[PDB]
């Protein structure tokens, strides 16, 4: 990766993107709709795309970037991949596997950075979300310091760059941290991440320890019917956002985008319309002062739309403990 780009530095030596772009679709989408907006968001000038297992849009991702590589669009070098280890692959013996799976449907030979999805193990096997007769969930126990081994030995193997976490709270972070033979931190926690709930605590402490804090969620989240409350307030329609936009001559969106760059955090995004996407770029273009940035502080109301509810039963869940 060139040093050039708008980047910061991971712990390990390598360069992110601080912007992102997102390649979990609307549940109503055709995962192909992933290629498409890929192609879409390189030509606006991402270089920075967050994927999982569990997407399963990997494989149309990856034929995107392949295309704009072709065509000379981009390098691989210049582009930022990630991918994430799900709750079902969590066992150390497994781990590598849903890599080198993710590698073969991508065509890739590494991915820059790969997470542990989140702390949480279900039962192995193809299907992600195993439930029993009653709807739950299939929950299952893991090692995470072992799980976190065998995200050493793939960084080590070459298939990844970088390593970290996803959807860890301060005590299971601390874990990995001080765990015996440790030999690479997580280079980020992933979270959810917003004006409302803007993770003060969470971040002050993942600065402390050289660990970037990557969000989601930055503009209320795309609302997914089975994750989100159809009940929560719509983020991009709080009145202190809109006179902000209004203050700036920018838009609601891209108050929020920029509230978090200027914080250190790494923003990811997604959006269906290639007029958005563009429009997402001219974050680079502003400064919110040091006054406004207070007022969006003020916005915080504990709002998480993503609690993974169904998880709730979990020993692991992360979202009881206060950060
Ligand atoms: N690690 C995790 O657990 C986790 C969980 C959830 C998501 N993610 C990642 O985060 C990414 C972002 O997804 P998210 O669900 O968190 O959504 P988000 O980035 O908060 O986006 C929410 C909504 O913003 C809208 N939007 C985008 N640009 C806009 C603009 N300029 N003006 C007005 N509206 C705009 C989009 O709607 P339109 O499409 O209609 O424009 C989208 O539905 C995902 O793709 C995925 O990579 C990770
Ligand atoms: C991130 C979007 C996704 C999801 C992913 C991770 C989460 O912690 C919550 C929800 C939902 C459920 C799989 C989804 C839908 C479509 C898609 O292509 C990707 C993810």
């Amino acid at each position: 990766m060139n040093s050039k780009c708008h980047c910061v530095i991971l712990n390990d030596g390598n360069f992110i993107p601080v912007l992102g772009f997102g390649t979990a679709l609307p549940l109503e989408c055709p995962k192909s709709k992933a290629k498409e907006l890929t192609k879409i968001a390189i030509d606006a000038g991402f270089h920075h795309f967050d994927s999982a297992s569990v997407y399963n849009t990997e494989d149309h991702v990856g034929e995107a970037i392949r295309s704009k590589i072709a065509d000379g669009t981009v390098r691989r070098e210049d582009i930022f991949y990630t991918s994430k280890v799900w709750c079902t692959s969590l066992h150390p013996e497994l781990v590598r596997a849903s890599l080198e799976r993710s590698l073969q449907k991508l065509q890739f030979d590494y991915v820059d950075l790969y997470l542990i999805h989140y702390p949480m193990a279900l039962k192995p096997g193809e299907e992600n979300f195993p439930v029993d007769e009653h709807g739950k969930l299939i929950f299952d126990r893991v090692d995470l310091c072992a799980t976190w081994e065998a995200m050493e030995k793939c960084k080590d193997a070459g298939l990844t760059k970088s390593i970290g976490v996803s959807n860890f709270n301060y005590r299971q972070l601390e874990m990995i941290l001080n765990k015996p033979g440790l030999k690479y931190k997580p280079v980020c926690n992933q979270v959810e991440c917003h004006p409302y709930l803007n993770q003060m605590k969470l971040l002050d402490f993942c600065k402390s320890k050289d660990i970037v804090l990557v969000a989601y969620g930055v503009l209320g989240t795309q609302r997914y019917p089975p994750w989100v409350d159809q009940n929560s307030p719509v983020l991009l329609d709080e009145p202190v956002l809109g006179s902000m936009a209004k203050k700036y001559n920018r838009t609601p969106a891209l108050i929020a985008l920029r509230y978090q760059l200027q914080r250190g955090i790494v923003v990811l995004n997604t959006s269906l319309k290639e007029e958005r996407i563009k429009e997402n770029m001219q974050v680079f273009e502003f400064q919110l002062s040091s006054e406004d940035m207070k007022v969006l502080d003020g916005l915080n109301r504990n709002m998480r739309y993503i609690p993974a509810a169904i998880f709730k039963g979990h020993p692991n869940w992360p979202f009881l403990d206060e950060y």
